[PDB]
């Protein structure tokens, strides 16, 4: 019976990318071969099934680094980090093979069902 | 021309929400008179001007406790700590007067104007 406020979770996103933007309470760097991302862990853990099996673990919980499986694309990465932050995801015919696949490593059903509509309408 | 996934944002407040509930990656104890309440900064940052213009200050960025105002309530609090993390809003006419002031208080425009549409129509 609460009050529903419709634009709230995306507004909440939107100041999210505002922080990683200028690196603020940002808590992890993500290495994928010659590259590197600042995020927070728990955006990661929100949208990924590989961050959060590894940040649940309090074991690896505290981890300020991770490095990426080295036959991760970059780029392919950056896409859905990008996607993460902001619910926008810049599918192509040049990058959807590398996309699809990183979102299966991280674990993103959603996204690798959307890579695979792109697939079928391609 | 990006792709637009329409239930993300809601998707990861939800996430966020089921983290703040298992105490995970929670970094801020805010206390308001004899109750503490964990959260994550990056969602107080997101969702209150107060707490925005606490933890972009390097002065405070680090500060492990809040201790708010000690007239504010604690139950105004709760509704809105659940309302950042949800994006529902539990008023009443029990609880109005001290959710606005609250609002008013954490600087969160929107649901102090939802307060006085709520007041006009009771
Ligand atoms: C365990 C669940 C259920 O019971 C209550 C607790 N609960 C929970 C889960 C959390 N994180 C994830 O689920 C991590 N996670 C996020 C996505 C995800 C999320 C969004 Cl939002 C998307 O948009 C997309 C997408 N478009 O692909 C994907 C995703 C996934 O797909 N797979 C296959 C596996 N793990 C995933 C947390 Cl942090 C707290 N609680
Ligand atoms: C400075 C802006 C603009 O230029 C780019 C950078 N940018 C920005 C802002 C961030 N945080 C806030 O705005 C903190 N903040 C959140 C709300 C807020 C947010 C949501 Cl989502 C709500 O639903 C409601 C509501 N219902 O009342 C209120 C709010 C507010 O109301 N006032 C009056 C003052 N400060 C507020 C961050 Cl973290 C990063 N960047």
């Amino acid at each position: 019976s609460q009050i529903q406020f419709t634009r709230h979770a995306s507004d909440v996103l939107l100041n999210l990318n505002r922080l990683r933007s200028r690196d603020i309470l940002t808590d992890v760097v993500i290495v994928v071969s010659r590259e590197q991302f600042r995020a927070h862990k728990t955006v990661l853990m929100a949208c990924s099934g590989l961050f959060y099996s590894i940040f649940t673990d309090q074991l690896k919980r505290n981890l300020s680094v991770i490095n990426l499986d080295p036959e991760i694309n970059p780029e392919g990465f950056n896409i859905l980090l990008d996607f993460m932050y902001t619910s926008r995801l810049n599918l192509r015919e040049g990058n959807i093979m590398a996309v699809m696949a990183t979102a299966m490593y991280l674990q993103m059903e959603h996204v690798v069902d959307t890579c695979r509509k792109f697939i079928k309408a391609s």
